[PDB]
């Protein structure tokens, strides 16, 4: 679909009346160190995805009843189940996260925090991009749509958080490397993975129910969590909503992440460990994933000067997602 200015996608933007809605106020404001057993965890763990690590289709647990691949899978999940035993049972992996809730509002495309109630003075910013092409009845939407604009005088917050499967992944991987045996390494892997997926899966929930509290008497399945029924989503930079992986450094600060978790980026903006996960937490009921896709030459410069970054920079960063031929 042909490209829009960035004015015309910004005039398109999601149309709802804030002066008729109160957004549901953050009981717990503030950054809170957490912690998940993996006893707790399992409970929460999406395996359809492990099993696709093994080149196995078929999603959990129909999989394991499949007359061809079923009794690999079976041996599969044994030995995961087994595993998981053990890094319990000699707290060999812990899992370890940090979340954080904030006043917040949006002026634009972006998202203001603030340091506190009074609002007058923001400690950060949440930068987001702007779909950018013609929409038919559907907004041009921004995730900072979905957060009650400064001009509407509505209290809203936002919130953040990173979580891994364990510091140890990586000791644990290089053990079972050293002895050639690749099976456990990718095994160990493999759970840590699922392991940080969970915690996410977990935390988004203690969110919703206690911390920001909307949805006190919620009461879902893991399969209904799994299939993302529930209000709210929490989605991470890198993903097709907020492509921009430079915003990681944004969370970083805002939860003090390294000191809370021991997790890192790296020069490309890569979490260590590898099993980690890391996002923000919107409450709006119409809230959904999206693509922002190819994104045109004037909303890289605005972007460049929300951030403080050179065109060039944000051209590496965005380079998946320039609409034009970038240089
Ligand atoms: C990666 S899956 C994780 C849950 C799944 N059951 C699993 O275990 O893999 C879905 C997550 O990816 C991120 N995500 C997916 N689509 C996104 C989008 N379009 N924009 C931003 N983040 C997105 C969100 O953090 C979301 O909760």
């Amino acid at each position: 679909t042909p490209p829009v200015t960035l004015e015309a996608a910004r005039d398109n933007d999601f149309a709802f009346d804030w002066q008729a809605y109160t957004p549901p106020v953050a009981h717990r404001l503030g950054v809170q160190e957490v912690e998940a057993s993996i006893e707790t965890l399992r409970n929460y763990i999406d395996w359809t995805p492990f099993f696709m690590t093994w080149s196995l289709a078929g999603k959990y647990p129909r999989i394991l009843e499949d007359e061809v691949v079923g009794v690999e899978a079976q041996r599969l999940f044994k030995d995961a189940n087994d595993m998981l035993d053990k890094l319990s049972a000699e707290k060999t992996l812990n899992p370890r996260g940090v979340v954080g809730l904030f006043p917040a509002n949006r002026v634009g495309d972006d998202i203001e925090i603030y340091r506190d109630e009074t609002r007058t003075h923001v400690i950060n910013v949440s930068h987001h991009l702007r779909q950018q092409t013609e929409k038919t009845g559907f907004a041009n939407y921004c995730l900072a749509d979905f957060v009650a604009p400064k001009l509407s005088g509505k209290a809203d917050y936002i919130g953040a958080f990173a979580v891994t499967g364990g510091l140890e992944e990586d000791a644990l991987a290089d053990a079972f490397e050293a002895q050639h045996d690749d099976y456990n390494k990718i095994m160990v892997k493999a759970l840590a993975d699922r392991l940080a997926e969970a915690f996410a899966e977990y935390l988004h929930e203690r969110v919703r129910k206690v911390y920001w509290g909307y949805a006190p008497n919620e009461n879902l399945s893991n399969e209904e969590l799994i299939r993302e029924n529930y209000q709210g989503i929490r989605p991470a930079p890198g993903y097709p909503a907020c492509p921009e992986h430079t915003e990681k450094a944004t969370i970083w600060e805002l939860l003090e992440v390294e000191k809370h978790t021991g997790m890192k980026l790296t020069e490309s903006f890569a979490m260590w460990p590898g099993a980690s996960v890391s996002g923000w937490y919107f409450s709006h009921p119409d809230s959904k994933y999206y693509a922002v896709a190819q994104i045109q030459r004037d909303q890289v410069e605005d972007y460049a000067r929300r951030k403080g970054m050179s065109v060039t920079e944000v051209e590496r960063w965005l380079a998946p997602n320039l609409g034009y031929d970038a240089d």
